[PDB]
């Protein structure tokens, strides 16, 4: 009813005719009786090297038959009324026009169970199953082609049904069997197509082979990614090489020699080297910062560089290697009151100060006890949350390989661990933004753990435990994105609302247009709806403001699409600063809306 579990009991080829017997149960192992529509496919696997030295294993797709109990069925389908079924193909494999059936080769039968309901009305989910067997005894074959696991693709896609063919196939093994030479066109074989669909994408985790190639119990042949080099497969990314013509490479007329030069150790290390280089550079320094508010409302910022063990070092040791040490200071971690530009409320803009640029100290920056010190302009310190000033800090070093090097004109650079510091004018404990609803760990599956956020026009920010100030239910440090509000203020970024700069909207906007984002749980462990109590209005266009719940939901929902309207609910859409802020705690949305990350559309009627 929710899950279909297929357990195969007998799978053989009898004089060229494939036959399969299997049992179907649901999630709680209850027999499923009365299945109505299923498609059966047959294939066989050419072993590694069989078509030529160095050639990969290769599926041969005999074809498929669709069985509808209420209509046509080419084969013989038997419902034994206890959860056990049998299907005997109409096909004889010896009669295949393109493939030479060989009863010594490993065989495979695949099943797609359609979502046709049982006769009593019970709903059936679309399902995939497959079995691998030797033709005569039906036992497990001695060779296979299980390289990638559906779980790896699901890290980004959640369900492979989303990517092609109207949701028919959710098991990657089903894709890899059909996507083979002789069935799809040249270039559509799976060892070529998936490379070509990702090699030109910016998403961070795709820069590593391990995003699809890792150890998995469902993928015994997973090591083939470095051990089976082939002209077609390696050339799927190296598309400008012509091995037959010897262009961009010595001439290779076949695959017989690739592995003699391209041993798996070398292939693995050279494709994992840049990521491993970046990790070795990032591990080399840390940062500890302090922020102390003064009587004249200025704030003293002290930044100490640490070594790999966490011990402070004299910042002059590494100064000539610092490309940019970037700091941003704001007030009010739970709702910043300094805009990116001057706020309509405080009249104050965030303090953006580089401490070091191209190895040179900047104005007002001094070395004291090997630490970096800078005094900010006067800040709009106030009561409550506005007693706390906070600074988000990025550090970009010049690097080569696994080492920090002095900065030159064309030097490569690496973003280091970002730092987040808090301070007060009163001297009481600082306030801090909530982090209990967005955990940066959920970002790393798509973006990797070396996400250099805003590398390019900024120093770059790598989010680690270095910015953590809370622990989760299991005592593990929470890495939050709360530092980002230093620039993503309620008043926007540089366009003062025209780009919906506020962090409450910014990630919804940029991800609302991405197909791989489909559920709130891809970033949310929870919703902190209480945080709206401490929010004012957000700038949703240049100089115009919107009550905070409405501003958040309208990141993705056009305001006019909300049928019940917003005037009756206490909200203001692109109004005056004071007007919108006056109505900020008048929104009635949560009297009816009870969103959870799993289903945020829940309403109390
Ligand atoms: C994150 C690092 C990903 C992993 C792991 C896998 N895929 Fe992917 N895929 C990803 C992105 C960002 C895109 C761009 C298209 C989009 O807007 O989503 C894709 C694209 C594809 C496609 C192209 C057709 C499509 O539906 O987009 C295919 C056929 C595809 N992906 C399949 C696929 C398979 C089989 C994977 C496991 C081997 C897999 N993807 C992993 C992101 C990521
Ligand atoms: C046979 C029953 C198939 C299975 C199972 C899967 N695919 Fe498929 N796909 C198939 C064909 C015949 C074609 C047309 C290509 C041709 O030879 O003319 C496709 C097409 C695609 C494409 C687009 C190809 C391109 O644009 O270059 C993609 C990206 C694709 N298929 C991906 C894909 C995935 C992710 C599958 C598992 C969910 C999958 N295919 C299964 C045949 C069959
Ligand atoms: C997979 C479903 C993702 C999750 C989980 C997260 N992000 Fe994402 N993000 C994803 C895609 C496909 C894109 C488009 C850009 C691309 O590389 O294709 C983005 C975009 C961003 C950006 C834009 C700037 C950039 O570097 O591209 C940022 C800053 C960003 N995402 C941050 C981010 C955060 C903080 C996440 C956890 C809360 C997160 N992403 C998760 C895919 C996915
Ligand atoms: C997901 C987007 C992938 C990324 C990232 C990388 N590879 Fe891949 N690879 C992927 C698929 C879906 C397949 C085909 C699996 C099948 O059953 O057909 C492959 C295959 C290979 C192979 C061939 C293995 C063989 O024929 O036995 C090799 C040698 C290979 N991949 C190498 C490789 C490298 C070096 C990568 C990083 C640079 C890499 N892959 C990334 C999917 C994905
Ligand atoms: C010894 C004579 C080799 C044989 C046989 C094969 N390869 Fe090769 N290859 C070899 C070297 C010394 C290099 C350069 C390595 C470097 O770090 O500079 C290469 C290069 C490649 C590449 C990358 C090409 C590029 O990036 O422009 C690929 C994709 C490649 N080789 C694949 C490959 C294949 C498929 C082979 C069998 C047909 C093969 N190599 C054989 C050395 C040798
Ligand atoms: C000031 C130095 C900033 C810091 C700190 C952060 N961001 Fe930023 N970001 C900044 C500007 C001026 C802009 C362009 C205008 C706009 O608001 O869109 C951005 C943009 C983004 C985006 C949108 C995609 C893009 O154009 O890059 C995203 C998704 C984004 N920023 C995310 C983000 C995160 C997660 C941050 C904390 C690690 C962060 N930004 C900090 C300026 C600044
Ligand atoms: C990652 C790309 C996200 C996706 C997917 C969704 N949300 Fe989100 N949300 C994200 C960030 C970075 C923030 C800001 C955190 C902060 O400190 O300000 C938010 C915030 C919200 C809120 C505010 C309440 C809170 O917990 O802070 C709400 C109510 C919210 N987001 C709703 C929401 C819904 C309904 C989503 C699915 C459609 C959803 N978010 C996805 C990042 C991401
Ligand atoms: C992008 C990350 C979104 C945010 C932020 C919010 N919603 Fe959403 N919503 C989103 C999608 C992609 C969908 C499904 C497609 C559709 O547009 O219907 C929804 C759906 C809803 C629904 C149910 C559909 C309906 O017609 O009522 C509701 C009731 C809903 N959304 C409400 C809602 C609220 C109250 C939000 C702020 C807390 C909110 N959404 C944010 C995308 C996104
Ligand atoms: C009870 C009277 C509600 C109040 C108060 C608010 N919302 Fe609502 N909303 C309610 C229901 C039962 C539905 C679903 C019916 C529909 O026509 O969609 C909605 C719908 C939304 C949506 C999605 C609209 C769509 O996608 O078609 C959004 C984005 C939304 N509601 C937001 C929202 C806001 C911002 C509110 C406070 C200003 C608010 N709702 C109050 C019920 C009720
Ligand atoms: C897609 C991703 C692929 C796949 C399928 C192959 N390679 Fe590799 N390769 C790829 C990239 C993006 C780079 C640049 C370095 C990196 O960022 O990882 C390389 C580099 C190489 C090199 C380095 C030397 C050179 O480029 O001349 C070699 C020798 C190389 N690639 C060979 C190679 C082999 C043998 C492959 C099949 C096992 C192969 N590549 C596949 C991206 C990709
Ligand atoms: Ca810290
Ligand atoms: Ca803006």
């Amino acid at each position: 009813i929710q899950i279909l579990n297929f357990t195969f009991d007998k799978s053989v080829i009898t004089n060229g005719v494939p036959s399969v017997e299997f049992t179907v149960t649901n999630e709680n192992d209850l027999p499923v009786v009365g299945l109505q529509k299923m498609r059966f496919a047959a294939a066989q696997l050419i072993p590694q090297g069989a078509t030529g030295a160095g050639n990969a294993s290769q599926w041969q797709y005999f074809g498929d038959e669709t069985c509808d109990v209420a209509a046509t069925c080419p084969g013989t389908f038997v419902d034994q009324k206890n959860g056990h079924y049998s299907y005997t193909f109409n096909m004889n494999l010896t009669a295949n026009a393109k493939i030479t059936y060989n009863d010594q080769l490993a065989q495979r039968v695949l099943i797609r169970a359609y979502n046709t309901p049982l006769p009593d009305g019970t709903q059936v989910p679309n399902s995939n199953a497959f079995v691998d067997f030797t033709a005569d005894t039906g036992a497990a074959p001695t060779y296979s082609r299980k390289i990638v696991a559906t779980e790896s693709c699901n890290t980004c896609h959640q369900d492979l049904a989303n990517v092609k063919h109207g949701g028919a196939y959710s098991d990657v093994n089903y894709c890899a069997t059909c996507h083979t030479a002789g069935k799809v066109g040249v270039g559509k074989e799976f060892n070529v197509l998936v490379h070509a669909k990702h090699k030109d994408l910016t998403l961070g985790s795709l820069e590593s082979c391990q995003s699809c190639h890792a150890a998995n119990d469902a993928a015994p042949d997973w090591g083939n990614w470095s051990r089976i080099p082939t002209a077609a497969t390696c050339g799927s990314c190296h598309s400008t090489v012509d091995f037959a013509a010897g262009k961009g490479h010595s001439q290779q007329l076949d695959n017989s020699n690739c592995i003699a030069c391209h041993n798996s150790d070398w292939t693995a290390e050279l494709h994992t080297g840049k990521t491993a280089d970046k990790k070795a550079v990032i591990a080399q320094l840390g940062m500890q910062a302090t922020l102390v508010g003064q009587t004249d409302d200025t704030a003293v910022l002290t930044v100490s560089i640490l070594d790999k063990d966490g011990n402070a070092i004299d910042a002059a040791t590494v100064q000539d290697k610092i490309k940019r040490l970037e700091t941003v200071t704001n007030v009010g971690p739970n709702f910043p009151i300094m805009g990116y530009n001057k706020s309509p409320g405080s009249g104050a803009a965030k303090i953006a100060k580089d401490l070091v640029k191209d190895g040179a100290l900047q104005a007002g920056v001094t070395l004291v006890d090997g630490k970096l010190v800078f005094t900010t302009p006067a800040l709009p310190f106030g009561t409550g949350d506005t007693d706390t000033a906070f600074t988000f800090i990025g550090l970009e070093m010049c690097s080569t390989g696994t080492s920090l090097t002095a900065c030159t004109v064309d030097s490569a650079t690496t973003s280091m661990k970002a730092e987040l510091a808090f301070g007060t004018k009163s001297g009481n404990a600082p306030s801090m933004r909530h982090v209990n609803s967005v955990n940066f760990s959920t970002c790393q599956g798509c973006h990797s753990d070396t996400f250099e956020i805003h590398k390019g026009h900024h120093s770059g920010f790598v989010m680690t435990e270095q910015v953590s100030h809370a622990k989760d239910a299991n005592g593990k440090a929470i890495v939050g994105v709360d530092g980002c509000v230093a620039c993503h203020t309620p008043d926007g970024t540089y366009a003062s609302g025209a780009n919906k700069g506020a962090f409450e909207m910014k990630l919804h906007v940029i991800h609302g247009e991405q197909g791989v984002i489909k559920e709130c749980t891809q970033c949310h462990n929870d919703f902190n709806l209480d945080a709206f109590k401490v929010k004012g209005a957000l700038a949703t266009s240049a100089g115009k403001y919107t009550t905070p719940i409405t501003a958040t939901c309208t990141s993705c929902h056009a305001p006019e699409s909300i049928g019940h309207g917003l005037e009756n609910m206490g909200a203001i859409v692109n109004g005056d600063y004071v007007q919108a802020n006056q109505a900020a705690q008048s929104e009635t949305c949560f009297y009816c809306h009870k969103p959870t990350p799993t289903d945020h559309t829940q309403v109390k009627m």
